[PDB]
């Protein structure tokens, strides 16, 4: 059993940083083989380029890079940094995402983290997305910590409904590579947590990843119940849209079907 | 009245930059000082650092960065790019932002230079935020062009509903400091629009622009509607919530109350 961290965070100081050296200690004690991704550290470059293929491009006039991208995978002409990134993809069976919320989203180095290194035939496929993606056999998390309250992102609060916002991390970063995507770790207001209190979280933490993996996952709309074609639209079965007209709710947040939302559907398994 | 246009694209022969300039020529016609932000073309910086802060810091034993960079723009401490940004923002009228979706959301230059420019006391404040946001006289739009189509972003569409990938975006976002959102500008399946499909495009959105300022805006909550406290933790007035409780429907994406959303609340404008 191996496991990757992706840490985006700049200090060493950061809650992040402890929640992720938790994460280690934790695994490793279980018989994990835990290799790391600190994306500050690394110095790594969030900014996709032409320069992100090493060998010829097949169009240097009118550059498009999901073409590019495509082609080098195949042929091996992609960046150093991001082939290193891909071997620890593959290598590892779960796949920790720490890191702070910022501004309703993942950091920019971890959003270019994502657009790098999820290149097309790797990561995704049209032939074979979500329920059919290449990291069938994989799990991911997502290990958020944020300043604002819960409350706050209750659907009552100001910001709105907290699951809304992991949507499309969750389901269109995630899982559209085939992630079975697992209850993310909420951590709100971390800068006005007791000192006695954060020591409580790490534990918490650490006592979860002792049977993570055996976990029930997120529940998304398996891809079994869509046409999957680029002539229908890729659109819902009719068989299936006519049963699910007597129901209540809806099958997933993005797949809500303008009725009701499944109550956490998002951060609670199903 | 002024604009500002934040292209987040790295190539020049990108249907983004021909939507830029389109954009840009459109406005000066009708006497807009337009103001361009070519994130690639600056070789902007989108990573958040204390770097940013040119002054002496506060504490660099334990830095935090939300409440170090609100001390540095208070003291004009900021790095000169950051400032130079600052400044096309609060001197415009009009703010576009014209980017290619990437993973559901916005390219890491993009969201980079949100999380750089975008700092506190000045963007946003826990006393000033949304409805009674910093830049609540200024208006934002998003032009948008995907991969897939609409029909992929559909309600029955194998991704999902369109409108919550934009919301957090355009409520966290926009919308948190203030901003008055409009319709976003979606073009879908693109690169499977024919040649003289895609100069209609631009057409229809040089035109679009002429009168974009008397549009009607996308709807938001009222932060009249919820407890600014933090002894009530920013919920809904109890005096609301009864109001809201014989309703099928909620109020927005992020508000939709366990009920149902309405229909097109983060593409189509009120009523
Ligand atoms: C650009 C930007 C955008 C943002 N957008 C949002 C947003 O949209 N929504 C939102 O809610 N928040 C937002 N934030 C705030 C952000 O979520 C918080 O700053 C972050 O969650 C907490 O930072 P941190 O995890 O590095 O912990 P820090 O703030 O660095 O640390 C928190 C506390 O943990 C303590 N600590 C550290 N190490 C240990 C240890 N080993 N044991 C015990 N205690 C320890 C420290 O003493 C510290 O007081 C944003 C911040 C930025 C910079
Ligand atoms: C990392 C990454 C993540 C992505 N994530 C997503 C996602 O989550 N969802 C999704 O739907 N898509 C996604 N995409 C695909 C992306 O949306 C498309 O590649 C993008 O929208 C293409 O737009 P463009 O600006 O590059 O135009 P191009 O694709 O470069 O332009 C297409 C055609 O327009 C023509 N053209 C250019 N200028 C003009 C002009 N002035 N007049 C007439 N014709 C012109 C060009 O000749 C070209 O043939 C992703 C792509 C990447 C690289
Ligand atoms: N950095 C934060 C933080 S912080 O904890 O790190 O200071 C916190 C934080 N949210 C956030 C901000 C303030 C408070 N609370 C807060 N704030 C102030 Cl200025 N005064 C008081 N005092 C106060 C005043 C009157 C009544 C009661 C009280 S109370 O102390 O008992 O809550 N409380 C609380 S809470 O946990 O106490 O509810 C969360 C944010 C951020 C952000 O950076 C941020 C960035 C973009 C968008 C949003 C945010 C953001 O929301
Ligand atoms: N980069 C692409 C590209 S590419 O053009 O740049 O090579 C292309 C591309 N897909 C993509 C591009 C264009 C179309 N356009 C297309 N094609 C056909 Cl055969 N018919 C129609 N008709 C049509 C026209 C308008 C509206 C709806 C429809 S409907 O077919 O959905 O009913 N449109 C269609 S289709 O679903 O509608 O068939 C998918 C994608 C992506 C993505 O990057 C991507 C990333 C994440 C998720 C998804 C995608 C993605 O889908």
């Amino acid at each position: 059993r191996r496991a990757l961290i992706v840490l985006a965070h700049s200090e060493r100081t950061s809650f992040n940083y402890a929640m992720k050296e938790a994460a280690a200690a934790a695994l490793k004690k279980k018989g994990w083989e835990v290799v790391e991704s600190d994306l500050y550290a690394m110095n790594f470059n969030p900014i996709i380029s032409r320069k992100d293929i090493t060998g010829k491009l097949k169009d240097p006039a009118n550059f498009q890079y999901p073409a590019e991208s495509v082609l080098a995978y195949k042929e091996g002409h992609l960046s150093p940094d991001i082939v290193a990134e891909q071997k620890k993809l593959e290598a590892a069976d779960l796949v920790i995402f720490q890191f702070p919320l910022q501004w309703f989203g993942v950091p920019a180095i971890l959003k270019g983290w994502f657009e790098r290194v999820f290149i097309g035939e790797f990561a995704y496929t049209y032939a074979a997305m979500y329920d059919k993606g290449p990291f069938r056999s994989k799990k991911a998390v997502l290990s958020i910590t944020t300043g604002g309250s819960g409350s706050m992102y209750s659907l009552q609060g100001i910001h709105g409904d907290m699951n809304v916002i992991l949507w499309p991390i969750q389901s269109g970063i995630l899982h559209f590579c085939g992630f079975q995507v697992l209850e993310s770790q909420l951590t709100y207001s971390i800068g006005h947590t007791p000192a006695d209190a954060r020591i409580q979280i790490l534990e918490g933490w650490k006592k979860r990843l002792e049977n993570i993996w055996d976990e029930t996952p997120l529940y998304f709309a398996p891809s079994s119940l869509f046409d999957l074609n680029f002539q229908a639209g890729f659109l819902m079965k009719k068989e299936v849209q006519d049963e699910e007209k007597n129901k209540k709710f809806g099958l997933s947040v993005g797949h809500h079907l303008g009725k009701s939302i499944p109550t956490d559907n998002q951060i609670k398994a199903r």
